[PDB]
């Protein structure tokens, strides 16, 4: 299983909060960061493109995305 749960829980509280946007211009901020280690420390794992990081890597980008329609769009 690895650490996959606790990447689980974290991301899910991200893209909950990004996507509800509760209204704050640092929250967008600690999510875009946060997010793009978290994808960057899943793909130095080793698998580039493991079945594991694929879904982290997906949920990790729409993360950002939104993050940056919403304060750079």
């Amino acid at each position: 299983m690895g650490s996959w749960a606790e990447f689980k829980q974290r991301l899910a509280a991200i893209k909950t909060r990004c996507q509800a946007l509760g209204g704050s211009e640092a929250e967008c901020a600690a999510f875009e960061k946060e997010i793009a280690a978290f994808e960057s420390e899943l793909q130095a794992y080793k698998g580039k493109g493991n079945p594991e990081v694929e879904a982290l890597r997906k949920e990790a980008a729409a993360i950002r995305d939104e993050c940056q329609a919403y304060r750079h769009n």
